[PDB]
């Protein structure tokens, strides 16, 4: 499952206003690289990694011109140091989730302007076409999204009026969504994750604060228990799984937005800093894949 080579890649994000930025971590010795911008600036959007190539969803352009929610869906290939446009989803997504079972794309919710979708939406790559999949149970902005055991789950989020601690599971079989045991916490823009059999929530927003608490949900025994709180509080960051840790980059705190990026070892239920991005910012996407050539 390991190899040798997977860099962190961050894109996008908000700081004064939403940005291009593509640039990639290196656990193995700590360097950041800035590689080809976005074509398009977006906060709020996600990140995924199929057939080693990296995936940009949704979002919005808040510029100095207007605010546009996307529904665009934009592909960097490591090998060309390029990004190619790919078929739209169905409706703008801002602040949406995204998760991946067997090769395909899962679009989850986000909001367009006041519309807060339920909808979800699945993406073939090989056949560039998205097609509508059943909607959740709950209307959900600023939503996680992780896959464990080919099961898809969107945690918490903001349902236009409340910020949420349900949380629901997607059965591709069934074609059906059924609600899970709610999180401890209510959480909007947490980051969300997997990590051997939980899937973990860290931080986000509950309406009042932002959040240092992390907690994880057992699929097996259905419970959410709480694990060692991050350093820092920290709503719409980035979340991503490498070498069997967890990373958490950016967000915002309600003082300032963070370059702080701290990694999760589970065996010793420890936080540690690790790297600081280049420039503060929230809101970004986030993926592992195979370094540029
Ligand atoms: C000071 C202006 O800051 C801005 C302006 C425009 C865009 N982003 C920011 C930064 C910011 C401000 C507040 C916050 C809040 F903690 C926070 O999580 N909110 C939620 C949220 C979830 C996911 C994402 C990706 C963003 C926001 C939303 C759904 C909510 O629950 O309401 C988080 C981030």
């Amino acid at each position: 499952a390991p190899k040798v080579g997977r860099l962190i890649y961050t894109a996008g994000g908000y700081f004064r206003q939403s940005l291009s930025y593509l640039e990639a971590y290196n656990p193995s010795d700590g360097t950041w690289l800035r590689l080809a911008d976005l074509q398009v600036p977006r906060s709020g959007l996600a990140g995924c990694v199929v057939g080693g190539l990296l995936y940009a969803v949704g979002g919005r352009n808040n510029s100095p011109d207007g605010n546009t929610d996307s529904s665009a869906l934009d592909c960097y290939n490591p090998m060309t140091n390029q990004w190619s446009p790919c078929a739209p989803m169905s409706v703008p997504r801002n602040r949406i989730g995204v998760g991946v079972i067997d090769g395909h794309i899962y679009a989850v919710g986000g909001s367009h302007g006041c519309i807060h979708h339920n909808s979800v939406e699945r993406y073939e790559p090989e056949r560039d076409e998205w097609h509508l999949v059943a909607p959740m149970l709950t209307r959900r902005i600023g939503v996680g999204v992780a896959v464990l055991n080919r099961l898809l789950y969107a945690v918490g989020g903001f349902d236009g009026t409340n910020r949420l601690n349900s949380a629901e599971c997607y059965y591709p079989e069934r074609n059906e969504w059924r609600m899970i045991t709610a999180m401890n916490t209510i959480r909007s823009g947490a980051g969300v994750c997997v990590l051997h059999n939980c899937i973990y929530a860290a931080g986000g927003y509950d309406g009042q604060d932002q959040l240092n608490s992390v907690e994880r949900y057992d699929v097996e025994t259905e419970t959410w228990t709480f694990v060692a709180p991050m350093k820092h509080r920290r709503s719409a960051l980035g979340i991503t799984v490498h070498q069997g840790r967890i990373y958490v980059l950016g967000g915002y705190d309600g003082h300032t937005f963070l370059d702080s990026v701290e990694c999760y070892d589970p065996d010793t239920d420890t936080w540690s800093e690790v790297t600081r991005m280049t420039s503060g910012r929230s809101g970004v996407g986030v993926a592992v894949t195979m370094e540029p050539c």
